[PDB]
């Protein structure tokens, strides 16, 4: 499958794409305002994620730091990124279907649209100003809005026992972005697409 990742934000982002233990495609790339980067994702990929990183500095060998979404200091991510990260999540070719979603379970940093470029399913979007509105205790100094589990490390926020309810903090993400997971037992906003669809991830879709 083919993903076009386009950066509509007015700032530079460093896109990243990984399935947890390995990079998808090159795994990472600088995108200036307006730049598009297209990648090949192998069919059958389970739990691939795409996200943006902000205020990065890398050297010639591709080692550095990002204020949000850092993946162990590397330009080409092979593990997942440090929160806060708005997440495009996808599993492809699962019994002939593709499943996609946007997640705030690991916080928010960049508004995002996740849509197919082929026929037969809707896209999802989380484009509200969650950093501007972030509750005082969830603001990450590096920019962005942390999830409650990252901040507080309680069983209720992290849902570690498998049973948890919505929280004051998760209800905030759900109210600004209904189409995204706000906590791990949230009512699924997963969208089912024909298997082997193709997609576009757009950062800052509105402004």
């Amino acid at each position: 499958a083919t993903f076009e990742i386009v950066n509509r934000c007015s700032y530079t982002v460093w896109a990243a794409a990984s399935k947890g233990d390995a990079a998808l495609d090159a795994g990472g790339r600088q995108l200036n305002s307006g730049e598009s980067w297209t990648i090949n994702v192998e069919p059958g990929t389970n739990g691939g994620k795409i996200w943006a990183r902000t205020d990065c500095y890398f050297d010639d060998s591709g080692s550095g730091i990002c204020k949000t979404g850092d993946c162990g200091g590397l330009l080409r991510c092979k593990r997942f990124g440090r929160p806060p990260t708005t997440l495009a999540e996808f599993s492809l070719n699962q019994y002939g279907k593709d499943y996609i979603d946007i997640s705030n379970i690991k916080g928010f940093n960049v508004p995002m649209n996740f849509s197919p470029t082929t026929r037969g399913c809707r896209g999802v979007r989380c484009a509200a100003d969650i950093v501007g509105q972030c509750p005082a205790k969830l603001k990450a100094p590096g920019g962005g809005c942390n999830d409650a589990c990252t901040v507080f490390q309680t069983s209720e926020y992290c849902c570690t026992t498998g049973k948890c309810g919505p929280t004051e903090y998760s209800r905030f993400f759900k109210r600004l972005c209904p189409d995204a997971f706000s906590y791990v037992l949230d009512k699924p906003t997963t969208v089912t697409c024909p298997g082997s669809s193709n997609y576009r991830v757009t950062f800052c879709p509105t402004a």
